[PDB]
């Protein structure tokens, strides 16, 4: 009995042209007997047919999987069109279908806010240097911290959890060594979001 | 016909005037088939505490029934394992579950709270930011008070796990600008079994 799992594109794939947004659909529990798989794909109904299949590939548990590849284009993604892959087996009673899209809602501004850190923190070896992003809608958005153009690796992002008005809200924090926050350097948040102009905000944080 | 495990709530296992209560799922329930059986071994010895509930009739006519069985407060915090055994007649195999506290040295949490950054006092209302960081296991609870009385308006991030080991998580209390223009004090409220009597608490107020 084959399962059918399908992905969305990542949220800065769609946010710049510079890159690539692509749906993967993957099947799994191939069985022996019939290894033989079909992939149809919709976009709101109608066939779309310029998908790119690769060849199966046989896991260690005897059962293959093939997987389908379609590139979407950025603003049909972010105009919110369903993606349908449909997938044919002699195995399976039925075939499956499983459908993907961006969630619907009206797109919000993020709200970029960076916090100084607290006093009591000022004591200990490191010092957390926290970015929150709030009223953001949907929850597909990235956070990337830098200082003078340079990436900061030092830092985690909270998931998106969904705040009282609807709307979604996150924490990224960065954490630094004392002495580099003592010398009156400045920190950057930089965040991408589609209901930002040009998909795109960074505010600075200094002593 | 589906087991499922679930530990008790963060909070339950702080308070001594509590309840644990591990919780035993079974779904996808066997129309046909009746008389769910249930039966807990703790660290390998059974126990008879259980409380089966009466099931319940769902919209894809597959009902549930839960076993609810509680603990004692030190036993889950020693780490003792609790397993669920389920039987039936379309269940050839007793399918069993078990489920024990994280392993670990618990490690005290730090808790800061941060003002609302000074680009959001232009806004109808102003967030605070309460910080927990560097606690072990991510077991925790997290609530606001002011002045004797709990706040609700607020929002608490999961936990995520640090780069060393620890996680960390924020929570979001929005007050009005009114408020905290006055000097109102508002308290965070940390539990955790790394704290002093399960317990710390740290102030914020404009000044
Ligand atoms: C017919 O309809 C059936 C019922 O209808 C329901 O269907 C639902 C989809 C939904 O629409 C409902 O509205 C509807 O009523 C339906 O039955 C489904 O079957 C599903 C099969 O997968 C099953 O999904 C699983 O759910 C668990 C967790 O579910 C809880 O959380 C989610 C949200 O996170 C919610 O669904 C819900 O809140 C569940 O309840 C939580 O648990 C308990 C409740 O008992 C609460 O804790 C207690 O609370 C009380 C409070 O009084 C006490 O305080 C007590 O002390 C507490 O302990 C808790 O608060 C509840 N809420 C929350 C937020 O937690 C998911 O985790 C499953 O995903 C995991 O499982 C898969 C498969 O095993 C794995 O891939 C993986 O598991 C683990 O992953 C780990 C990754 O790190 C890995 O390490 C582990 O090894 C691995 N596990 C194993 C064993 O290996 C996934 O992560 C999964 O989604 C639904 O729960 C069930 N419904 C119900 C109501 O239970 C039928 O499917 C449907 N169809 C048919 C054909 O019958
Ligand atoms: C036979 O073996 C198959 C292959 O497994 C491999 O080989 C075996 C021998 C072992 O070595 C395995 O470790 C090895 O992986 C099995 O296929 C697996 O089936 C299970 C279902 O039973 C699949 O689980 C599902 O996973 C979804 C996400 O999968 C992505 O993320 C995984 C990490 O979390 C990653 O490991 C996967 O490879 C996959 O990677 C993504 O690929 C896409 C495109 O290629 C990328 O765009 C993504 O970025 C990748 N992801 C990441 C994180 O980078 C889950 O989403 C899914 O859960 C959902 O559905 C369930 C219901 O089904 C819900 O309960 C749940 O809440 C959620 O909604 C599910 O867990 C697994 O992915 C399959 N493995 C692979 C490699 O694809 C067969 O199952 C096995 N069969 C038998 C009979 O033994």
């Amino acid at each position: 009995g084959p399962s059918v799992f399908l992905f969305p594109p990542k949220p800065k794939d769609t946010l710049m042209i510079s890159r690539t947004p692509e749906v993967t659909c993957v099947v799994v529990d191939v069985s022996h007997e019939d290894p033989e798989v079909k992939f149809n794909w919709y976009v709101d109904g109608v066939e779309v047919h310029n998908a790119k299949t690769k060849p199966r590939e046989e896991q260690y548990n005897s059962t293959y999987r093939v997987v389908s590849v379609l590139t979407v284009l950025h603003q049909d993604w972010l105009n919110g069109k369903e993606y349908k892959c449909k997938v044919s087996n002699k195995a399976l009673p039925a075939p499956i279908e499983k459908t993907i899209s961006k969630a619907k809602g009206q797109p919000r501004e993020p709200q970029v806010y960076t916090l100084p850190p607290s006093r009591d923190e000022l004591t200990k070896n490191q010092v957390s240097l926290t970015c929150l992003v709030k009223g953001f809608y949907p929850s597909d958005i990235a956070v990337e911290w830098e200082s003078n153009g340079q990436p900061e690796n030092n830092y985690k992002t909270t998931p998106p959890v969904l705040d009282s008005d609807g709307s979604f809200f996150l924490y990224s924090k960065l954490t630094v060594d004392k002495s580099r926050w003592q010398q009156g350097n400045v920190f950057s948040c930089s965040v991408m979001h589609e209901a930002l102009h040009n998909h795109y905000t960074q505010k600075s944080l200094s002593l």
